């Protein structure tokens, strides 16, 4: 009748608020951000990645159609994870008073660490664009049938 | 009758406000900008790339003709993406008080990083000019037929 | 009858205000400019290249003769593009207080970067002179017939 | 009646969006790209090869004619595969500060690795041009009959 | 009646805008260019080779005469392809500060690679001159009959 | 009556402005030029070879006499081509600060490359002098009859 | 009635997809390939030889005519086997940095091994052309009678 | 009535586009090519030999006359095959930095291999010239009768 | 009436533009050329041998007289063929830096190969001089009668 089958396998903790909406459109404006920097990595973490928290725990999937994508197992298991952490976490302070005097990338840190955060960011953002608008994850009509066993009949003023 | 078919595949989040108008003409004036620099990379991100946000979600494609180009899948998937991020993101501060004293491109950063942002910018801007005025993406008459299934009949004061 | 045929292919965004007039004559006075420098690259960008913006969108090509050249596809796709960006973009500041003390072209930048902007400028300016006064682009009489389909008949006080 | 016969043999995952359109025309503009380089190999991967993803899973082949080519088994099994990977994958960074000082192709990498990526690219691009405009793969009229068994009869307002 | 016959065999993606016009005349001025160099290989790619994109897809071959040459299968399949890629793709940077100190063609690259790009360029440009002004490809009167089946009759104000 | 016969075979793109005038006289002054060098190869390309562009496309060969030579097929197909490219293309920079210290023709380039540009120049210039003042190409009176079919009769104020 | 007779003798694992189609035509284009080399032996293996996998296991030989050739026992038992392996398997790497310095075919491998792969390839490709367009293997009408015992009668809507 | 008789014997995969046209004329210009070399063997393979692909599969031999020659069984079975492969396949790289230092034809390869590719090329090209303009293969009027059985009668608007 | 008789035997692809004109006179000036060398073999190929391409396909032999010689079958089948290829094809590079140090004709190539190209050139050029000004090939008046069957009658303004 109406159930999830094998362990309590749920991952409506990661992504399905997110599919159409906040994914392809915010990805472009937010591709445009403060990266070399400090402020863009910090706030990005915050908006797109920390919230895709679906109201779908179990309480309501009566909207029978499909927009919402159970974006999790396939595409996202590289991206949302490796990328979320891959950009350098927020503590960046090199500067003394004068911007380059002299152990600015000699003795505190080095080139490759800081700079290569910024293009690890780059292509992971795009690989999200093509694949989640098509590739396997979408929770539409015969696919929400696949996760929860769907059979739930009610007739008169059962809907009030 | 009237529908998008396979997942909810939409990318009217990236480009179709943009085709004729803001693309070939702004591309020339905006090819002319502050690049070596700081201020030109920052504001460019802002204008041309961050807004091509089409009013076309689904609410109105009654203007039957074709100007507007669903500039997305083919040409733009290199360009608008690799280029948007490729120019160096906005944090640039080397200078102390005296412009070259002495670890200005010795100890803080190096030649190739800064300089090669500016011509990565160069040819990507032009490759956009030839290809989007011709190459495959345009959403004209039998092409808007291709995305949304088009059949929508109404007779008298249905248009008021 | 009266139309542009295949996508909305237009590039009257790049050059056709420009042909006779501002091209061969300004090219000589403006060949003579501040280049090694800072001020000549900045203002050049501004005048000749940033404006050739034709009033010809579609609103008026009733001046049946041909002077105006749809200078775009053939000659200009090297030149107006590679050259516009090729000269070094405007941020140039090496100097401290004393013009050569000592990392003036040792530690901040190097020889080839700065100097070779100035003769990349050189021969691209001339290759524009010979080719656009003859080579293929000109929008004259049976050539404006070629772009827009030309058939538009009107008799009495249709011209008032 | 209407079916694919032996295992679930499908490869409408690789190429059939692609035949006429994006193949012979993009192949020429995209033959012209940044190869020695870094940026051209990276974005090429992205556009032509990563998307030929057909909307044809099974949901719609009612367009009875033939343009679309089930470009897969014969021609493409060398090309789209060996070539997609054959050009050097995107990590290229040799340079220090001064372009040739001294283990630039002595101690980090060697001649043959980098250089021979660029002409492996060369002839594989052309061998695609001649063969896919003729050679065996095309899914036209009696050929779409061959894959799916075709028999599907409907009379009145079955088509609405 | 009016059709292309066997697969959808089309190559009006490669060359037929091009025959008389831009081919023998631009070939001479453009034979004269920056080759040893960097800037001439880059812009050449751009102009002559990347655009010969014919407006002839299928929409208009009512100009019954023959100038335009379906320059593709025979002559061009060596030349436009092997040559387009054969000249060295655009990334050239050896120089440090002093033009020959000391691994300038010892440790970074070697003689034969760079130099032999420039005369591979040489004779391929000429072999294009003799052969495409005569050799087999031209789409004139009984030859446009050969590709599209030509039969299309219309009498009165069918031409308006 | 009045026509060019077989494909559109034209090569009034290469040489016929040129015959008497600019050929034997400029050949002597221009034999005398900066060759070992840089500046003479660059400007030579420019003047004599890049312009022989005849105003003769088709618009006017009413000057019935013969001076002008359709210098193309026979003599020039070695010379104007092999020579135009044969002299070393313009990028020449060996020097450091001190003219011979020490990899000046050891490690950057070698003897035969540079030096043998200058006498490849030598004898090709002369072989042009004897042969184009006599050898087969000249477009005089019964020879302009040979290319265009010549028959064009007009009587009274047809010439005004 | 309807059966294969002696052991389960089947070799519709090797060739019968293949006869007309992919054999004489691909054999010519694919005769033209990268052999001395590395890339041509690798991809050839892949396309023509690794797939001739017939959909004919047993599920459908209702297409009563004969095109398809059970190309196996006679011609192919030399060729498809000895040749498939005979060209040198794909691991080829001699080169150091400089193409011939000095144990390039002295100490790593020797002449006869590498070179004689390439003409073992040569004549085996042709011997396939003459013999499989005529010689004994073809599975046509009274020959498919020979393998499977053919008797299978059905009358009305047994064919639906 | 209208048929090919014994197996499905077809070789309109090898040559019959080719007879008059591209054979005797391209054979002379293409006899003149880069052979000792690398570039001429590679592109030759490409043009003349890889395409003679006839549109004649079976779809149209209504052009009753004879020009087209079913150039296959007799003359070509030496030539187009032994020659196509006989010239050395395209991988040629001996050179280090200095053209002859010292195992250039001592330790990497030897004299006879490289040099004798170039005159194997020589006489095979000519033996094609005499024999295919006369010798047995031509598919003219009573010869196209010989391959396909020719009987096909139709009267009124059967030809429209 | 007016026809070529047996296969479509044509060789107006090889020589008949050529007879009087370009043959005995260019043969002397061009006997005088750069042979030991590189540049003379390359350009010779180009001029005299690659073009003798007659405008005579079939379109016009109304010039009833005889100058033009169908120089093909008899004399030329040795010469134009064996000689065209016999001189060494254009790749010649032995030299290192110092012209003879030490494997200049020891280890790279040997005496007989290079030197004996130059006198194979010698006597073949002369044997062309005596024989083609007399020996059998000439297409004059009763000889153009021999190839095409000549009968073509027209009276009044059939010649306009």
């Amino acid at each position: 009748a109406y159930n999830p089958i094998t362990p309590s396998k749920l991952i409506a903790f990661s992504a399905s608020y997110v599919p159409v909406r906040t994914l392809l459109n915010f990805l472009v404006a937010s591709q445009g951000t403060a990266f070399q920097t400090q402020a863009g990595r910090d706030s990005f973490r915050e908006s797109l990645s920390a919230l895709p928290s679906s109201v779908v725990d179990i309480n309501s999937r009566f909207p029978d159609a499909g927009f919402y994508a159970f974006l999790n197992g396939p595409v996202l298991r590289p991206i949302f994870v490796s990328l979320l952490s891959s950009t350098d976490t927020r503590n960046r302070v090199i500067e003394v008073v004068d911007p380059s005097n002299p152990t600015t990338a000699e003795s505190l840190n080095a080139v490759k660490r800081t700079d290569d955060a910024s293009t690890a960011a780059r292509a992971e953002i795009d690989n999200l664009i093509e694949s989640i608008s098509k590739g396997f994850d979408v929770y539409d009509r015969a696919s929400f049938e696949a996760a929860f066993s769907v059979v739930w009949s009610e007739a008169t003023t059962s809907k009030a």
